[PDB]
């Protein structure tokens, strides 16, 4: 039965990505506010499943699905049962998802060699910790079970999977259910981090971090926001830079060198395009519009970084890089333009291909205040400080401390192993842990490569699988996944029409995600949690929550606060404090000057009537 099917699943060519398909082609360059549901309708998904598995499937595509499943039930293969979980849980080939049967077959895979394969036990160990999926109406449905999942996590990390021991460390570090226990968190964090540092090369560790494309972004920022407009915080989308022929080309290659969200990147067509430009312009180099040559030499900076990169080619060329960018500075003398990244990679290639350290300090130091310096320079210097104890440069400590904050990633590890090893007792113990996770969570490719899946396999269709993915990273320390999944589980109804028509369990999960996101910083989520409990009871819990938000300077919390005391369930009714709240909103913002005193108008309109009796 099976080994014939291997030819078929070879034939079908699944696990499709659209951004790779839009990398090459001319395209709309256009997407926003695409589509979402607001109600789940469990018994609707079953009939939709029925329709699609009736019609849109192919008769062959049934034929393959026929006998792996028919052969696996007749035969104990256990390889097809593992695949169909990854097919009805991932929708990896063109088939629907059904977490009931997927969950059902996962125990079958596990029982075959109970507790050996960490890649699977983890996946259902989440499924226990939710209770929302692997659910239904038949008998085997069970709600959430903490400990029964917890043990499986311990089995995986005991076996040695990474993100398991990650989520344990986060779970202690946050005080999710168990106590705080910073010590353990430190232990397994540093363990993880040494394994990560072992994943890389010496060369690749020291010279360039390889630019894995980032998706740790807070969905609902594409639309207005988690709430409204103007009264939000920190939109994390970073897309499609822009501010006279060539400049429209310049950006048009930059976007192709680092297209981040909706179109995959690679340099090759941008590169060929670029070298065409250098072969084109160079003899025709008079003045030529000092604003144009600006973007010319900027594309030269880029270009030299690309030859030294080795993108698109089989190898990098240090040499044509050398002539081309050294030329670039030969111009940059004239018009005194930006010079940074050329000074970096020039001071870097001299540092490992040649061995004139001396000038290399001159270049690094010549570009050190540059904005493009993230942390790379300092991290590269402190090496030479610890190697060559020379007075010229200062302490390694302060330099690496100037690289930590800026975001350059290797800087953390040295900055961490330093302080823990420090016979000099620096600030504390717990802060040390904050470093390690901040490294871990930021490497983002070994640990969390599925953000490129969840996003991707959302936009075509079928949010639910992305929802499971964020429901697999929300347990990790990724705020973005928490508010993402919750924003999929509960959208805010507009004031007019209607709240949703969803499950109560589902809300019991969403609220937990929003809460943890709140205590990772996103104040707005707190507000949203309160807007759940309007529809429920627990007005006291909500009041504590809102009140928890207001102390950190929000606004909507406050209007809800005065409004909760004036109308609805208040333990004591009072409008003295109320107008204070309603007025300090206008104290702080200066922009809602009217609605404050409007609330005052209705508030005294109460008094006019009540004096009648
Ligand atoms: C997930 O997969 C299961 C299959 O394990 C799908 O199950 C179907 O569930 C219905 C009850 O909702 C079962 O009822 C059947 O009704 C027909 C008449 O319509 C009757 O002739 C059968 O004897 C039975 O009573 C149905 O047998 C069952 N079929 C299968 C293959 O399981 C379920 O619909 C899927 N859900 C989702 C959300 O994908
Ligand atoms: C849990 O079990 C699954 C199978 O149910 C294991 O899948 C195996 O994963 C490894 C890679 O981690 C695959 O290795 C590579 O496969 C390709 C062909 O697909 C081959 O060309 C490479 O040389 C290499 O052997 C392996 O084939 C794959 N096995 C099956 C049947 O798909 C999974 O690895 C197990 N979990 C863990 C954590 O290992
Ligand atoms: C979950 C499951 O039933 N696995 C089956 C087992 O029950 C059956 O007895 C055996 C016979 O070879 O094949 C396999
Ligand atoms: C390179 O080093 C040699 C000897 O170390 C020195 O003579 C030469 O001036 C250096 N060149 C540059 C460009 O720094
Ligand atoms: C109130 O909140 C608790 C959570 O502490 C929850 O278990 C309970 O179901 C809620 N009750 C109502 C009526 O909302």
């Amino acid at each position: 039965p099976w080994p014939e099917a291997r030819h078929l699943l070879n034939t079908i060519a699944k696990s499709r990505d659209p951004m790779k398909e839009a990398a090459m082609e001319p395209n709309a360059d256009e997407f926003v506010g695409f589509y979402v549901p607001m109600d789940y309708s469990p018994r609707n998904e079953e009939k939709n499943y029925q329709s699609i598995w009736q019609n849109e499937i192919t008769d062959s595509q049934r034929h393959i699905y026929e006998l792996l499943v028919q052969s696996s039930e007749q035969f104990n293969n256990s390889e097809a049962t593992y695949t169909l979980s990854q097919i009805h849980l991932w929708s990896q080939y063109n088939f629907p998802h059904n977490m009931t049967l997927a969950h059902k077959y996962l125990e079958k895979f596990n029982d075959l060699t109970h507790f050996t394969n960490h890649s699977a036990i983890f996946d259902l160990a989440v499924m226990y910790a939710t209770g929302g999926c692997a659910s239904g109406n038949d008998q085997t449905v069970i709600p959430q079970d903490s400990a029964k999942a917890l043990l499986y996590y311990q089995r995986a990390a005991q076996l040695g999977n990474l993100k398991a021991k990650q989520v344990l460390a986060y779970k202690y570090y946050s005080g999710f259910n168990v106590p705080r226990n910073f010590h353990k968190s430190l232990v397994l964090y540093r363990d993880i981090a040494e394994q990560l540092r072992k994943s890389y090369s010496r060369d690749e560790w020291d010279i360039v971090f390889p630019y894995w494309e980032s998706y740790n972004v807070r969905i609902s920022d594409f639309e207005s926001g988690l709430l409204g407009k103007g009264l939000n915080s920190v939109p994390s989308s970073t897309v499609r830079k822009r501010t006279r022929r060539i400049i429209r080309i310049y950006y048009a290659a930059l976007n192709d060198y680092k297209g981040t969200y909706s179109q995959s990147r690679n340099c090759e067509r941008a590169k060929n395009l670029l070298e065409l430009t250098y072969k084109e312009f160079q003899p025709h180099v008079d003045n030529l519009d000092p604003l144009q040559v600006f973007y010319y030499v900027r594309c030269l900076q880029l270009l030299g970084h690309m030859y030294f990169t080795g993108e698109g080619s089989s190898k990098p060329n240090i040499h044509m890089a050398e002539e081309i960018l050294t030329t670039s500075l030969e111009i940059s003398r004239r018009a005194q333009g930006p010079i940074g990244r050329a000074c970096i990679d020039l001071g870097l290639i001299n540092q490992y291909i040649t061995n004139n350290i001396s000038q290399a300090i001159s270049y690094y130091m010549k570009a050190m205040k540059t904005q493009a310096n993230n942390g790379i320079v300092e991290f590269q210097l402190s090496k030479l400080a610890t190697s060559f104890p020379e007075e010229k440069i200062g302490d390694p400590f302060n330099l690496m401390e100037t690289a930590y904050l800026n975001g350059f990633i290797p800087a953390i590890y040295e900055f961490a192993v330093m302080i823990e090893s420090g016979m000099n007792s620096k600030s504390s113990v717990e802060n040390t842990a904050y470093l390690f996770k901040t490294f871990v969570d930021k490497n983002e490719a070994i640990m969390a490569p599925k953000l490129r899946t969840a996003f991707a396999a959302l936009i075509n269709d079928r949010s639910e699988v992305a929802l499971w993915a964020y429901s697999q990273l929300a347990e990790q320390g990724y705020e973005t996944a928490q508010v993402s999944a919750a924003y999929l589980m509960y959208q805010l109804p507009y004031e007019f029409e209607d709240p949703p028509r969803t499950t109560d369990q589902r809300k019991t999960l969403a609220i937990s995600y929003y809460t943890r996101a709140f205590k990772q910083g996103n104040i707005d989520a707190g507000v949203v949690a309160g807007d759940i409990y309007f529809q429920m009871q627990n007005y006291s819990k909500a009041m504590a929550l809102y009140q928890g938000a207001a102390l950190k300077y929000s606004i909507q919390a406050i209007w809800n606060l005065g409004y909760m005391h004036e109308h609805g369930l208040g333990v004591n009714r009072d409008f003295h404090l109320a107008k204070r709240y309603y007025d300090q909103v206008s104290e702080h913002d200066h922009r809602f000057y009217l609605a404050s005193k409007l609330s005052v108008l209705k508030l005294h309109l109460k008094s006019w009537l009540t004096w009648i009796t």
